[PDB]
């Protein structure tokens, strides 16, 4: 049961929810949560669509060694290292991967070596760890968490862009069409870009209740600096020795994070359909063996019916629960559909359905089961993602000057402002709004990234704060 | 880009070349360590995929646990690798990178299970497991750092936890026999050899003809209570008592891969099964470079439209730069089941020829008759891999008696399958004889034999049979050999 408002203390809201609906357990070690299977089914879905689109672009899977030597690593920072293999020294110590990067370039390096080797297109699922210091949260921050790295070399920047743009429309389409979360792409400030590289390209989501934007995953344009760097050479079709030109990205695990938090109410979890393990969960109502048998020997009928049509469906007749507690579990775990089969529906030949997004409820007969459920189904997961896309819409203001930025983030949204891009203002927009919200007493703004769908910039139009010739419309906001 | 080690005459160097040639290695600086390339990642997908459907049928779920276990639960020094600072910092206590996930799970299973319906509690998990040891390391049988799933099962009693524990040992004799086309053999490990913190360890192992060596192939074991004990994990029976659960555990690793790889490779590289190869039929035009006219192209993307409408894995190497006898050596040593070789004369006549890969027999066949031939042709080389590989696990067991036959069957290579008494005494004394029998041989890996399984399969122990090295009563027929 989950008791805290999703409105009034969201980050209480958000521990229950995850912890009644049994997606996470708690860990000794501090910033690591075990991943239990109501969550682990999510990261199978978005990592089986996923995987699926890459392995059509030639993308292959790999897999490389979780470990980096000091020498290699730092070609300290907040790795952690392993220092003895029982109580004997390592002569060198090592580390735990935070990317891998320095363990697949000095690869990528002796496997290149002409053009006919290009593209090389390797991805990897694992999983890596940061050390730092600050407050962890599950799913959306933590020292070790899943997630997949694709690493690419191409013979032309062309070929590269082309497939950063390729793999970023593909992280769009993991967060709109299986999770139901809007986002937005765009291209990360100079600031906020990947320093090995030469453009970072993001998708970005938004979180109402605290007003913050998140990073939802990663694709960068790394050019030739990595190249020059481990010596990734080839000979080109006329002889002469060139550098590849890279790409690598990335998305986690916060991915299911995200997914809680924009769908997720104040009874727990509302998991879309695509990516629910359990669409439907029948559950047959036995009491004082009121046409027990009957019951569940038409409940495995209507479970093999439906499955008929590929819906996932789980009948709930364990013996040790009575119905109004399963009602209630498979609500907090946020399954899409509820049947109840009781003596009464029996005798009508009916089955009640109700949608665990609105509550509404549908008398439906056996007959038309299937393609009902399908029906709501698609309207589930379309109504999750129009909501969340309204309010998304809703937390966005456009703004012309300074002035208006503290008011707009006081009412816990982001803004869209014309800007000059000089990183300059960006660390001053940062101290500035941190001391602000400091005086009226985490409060810093700072881009969240510069959109692809850009609004036309007017002949004349000035950067909301150095007055200097704005360039393009940028996106703000309290971040995580 | 050619093996050149023969398998029969250097095998160590044989193996070397295969699995570096044919792409599915990369070197390390850290020993011990090795990259997995995608020519056999895939092969791991495949297994994986197999696999992970056949327990999510048992009920068995998906889940993952922390990488890093603290001292004082681990030590409830291991060979384990310890982490001791972040950056510059030192931990407060250490923590190692698990070798395996009991000391990581259990605590949370004493907290999930409270009652007996909790039970039972079924989870699995895939992922990397470090073990530090000093040896020397070998690609895929035996490394330091490798991918693995290890399931974890608690029960309400020990008859259903027993069921459990063989019902996923037959899934690994399926991951082994039914996808890999290698033979194993199912059985219970000694009282020497089982895991010390189980009652039962079940274990499928396979047979290396060409060094004569037993290895284990995957494990399934009957915990008992033992570990309910030290982690407290009870639950309250459907009379109101508590009870200790009855727990499992079990785990295969890519280990299975290099199995693989020696069963079935030859002199000119590897040979892939057919239900595990990404690539199961590689179309070759036969298409000299700047001579591309799209006559021939064009057909080779027809045939591959056509036999993926079969579901058969298809792809065209229309790369320019290579001729057609260098692509041809290239998929051989890659080990693709199927090579389609389509020139000038095969579109003047519109056949294709096709080669396959673990006997060299070539085919005519005409377009409109490939996709049935080549589903043919890839169920009979699967067959025909397993069959062979079956046929030198039996001439490589010999059926003894008494201890004087071990050394002659040693010297040829081969397993013993022999009536023992089961005394453990008795395998560590067996160890040690051969041990310095083979060292005095040597003179004029170790030549220690060791027990490799119990079978499940057991001929009949006729009343009177001694053990074979004690002459104390034979209680089960056992096998025996040099290992890994
Ligand atoms: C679970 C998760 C995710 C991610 N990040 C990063 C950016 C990215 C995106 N987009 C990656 C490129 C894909 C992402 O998801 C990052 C993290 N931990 C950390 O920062 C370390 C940490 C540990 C304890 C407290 C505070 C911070 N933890
Ligand atoms: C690749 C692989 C596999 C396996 N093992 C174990 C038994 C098992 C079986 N069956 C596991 C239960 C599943 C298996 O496959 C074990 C290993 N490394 C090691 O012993 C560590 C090591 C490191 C360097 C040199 C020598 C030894 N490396
Ligand atoms: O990890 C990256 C860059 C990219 N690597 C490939 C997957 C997508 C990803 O965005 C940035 N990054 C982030 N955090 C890091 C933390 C440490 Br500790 C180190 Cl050494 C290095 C890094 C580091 O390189
Ligand atoms: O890892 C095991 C027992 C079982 N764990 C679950 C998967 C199947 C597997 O056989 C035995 N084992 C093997 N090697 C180990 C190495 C170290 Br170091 C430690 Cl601490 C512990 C162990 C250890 O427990």
């Amino acid at each position: 049961m989950v008791t805290a408002k999703k409105d009034e203390n969201f980050s209480e809201w958000y521990t229950q929810a995850i912890v009644r609906s049994e997606m996470i357990e708690y860990y000794d070690i501090s910033g690591c949560y075990i991943m239990r299977p109501w969550a682990f089914h999510i990261w199978e879905k978005v990592q089986r669509f996923f995987d699926d689109e890459i392995k059509k672009m030639g993308v292959e899977n790999s897999y490389f060694p979780m470990f980096v030597s000091r020498h290699k690593l730092e070609k300290s920072p907040e790795v952690a290292w392993v220092t003895h293999y029982g109580d004997s020294p390592l002569p060198e110590k090592i580390a735990i991967r935070p990317t891998s990067e320095t363990i697949m370039y000095p690869a990528y390096a002796k496997w290149i070596r002409s053009h006919r080797d290009l593209p090389l297109k390797l991805n990897q699922w694992c999983s890596v760890v940061r050390w730092e210091f600050k407050q962890p949260t599950p799913f959306l921050r933590t020292r070790e968490f899943l997630w997949q790295e694709g690493h690419t070399a191409h013979a032309t920047e062309e070929e590269a862009w082309e497939l950063v743009l390729d793999i970023l429309e593909l992280y769009r389409r993991w967060y709109e069409e299986c999770l139901a979360v809007p986002v937005i792409k765009g291209e990360k400030s100079e600031g906020e870009k990947f320093a090995g590289g030469k453009k970072t390209t993001t998708v970005e989501a938004f979180i109402p209740e605290n007003g913050r934007g998140i990073q939802a995953a990663t694709s960068h344009l790394l050019g030739t600096n990595f190249a020059k760097m481990f010596e990734i050479e080839f000979e080109d079709e006329e002889g002469h020795k060139r550098l590849v030109h890279q790409t690598s990205w990335g998305c986690t695990t916060r991915s299911l994070g995200v997914m809680i938090m924009t769908h997720g109410d104040d009874k727990g979890l509302v998991i879309p359909p695509r990516v629910a393990s359990v669409q439907v969960v029948i559950i047959p109502i036995l009491f004082k063996d009121e046409n027990t048998g009957e019951i569940l020997g038409k409940c495995r009928e209507l479970k093999t019916m439906l499955e008929k049509a590929d819906i996932r469906v789980r009948i709930d007749d364990r013996s040790n629960y009575t119905p109004g507690w399963k009602y209630n579990h498979w609500e907090v775990k946020g399954v899409p559909l509820r049947l109840e089969l009781g003596p009464k529906d029996l005798a009508k030949g009916t089955a009640r359905v109700v949608r665990r997004d609105t509550g509404e409820a549908y008398q439906i007969s056996w007959a038309d089961l299937a393609p009902k459920l399908l029906e709501l189904m698609e309207g589930i997961q379309r109504s999750l993602f129009e909501k969340a896309k309204a309010r998304l819409h809703e937390g966005i203001e456009k703004i012309s000057t300074f002035d208006e930025v503290m008011p707009a983030l006081n009412r816990k949204h982001l803004v869209l402002a014309p800007w000059c891009e000089d990183p300059e203002s960006e660390e001053q927009i940062k101290k500035e709004t941190q001391k602000l919200s400091e005086i009226q007493a985490t409060g810093a703004m700072k881009t969240l990234c510069i959109p692809f769908d850009q609004p036309p910039m007017p002949e004349g139009t000035k950067c909301f704060y150095t007055g200097k010739p704005a360039k393009r419309w940028t996106l703000w906001g309290r971040s995580y």
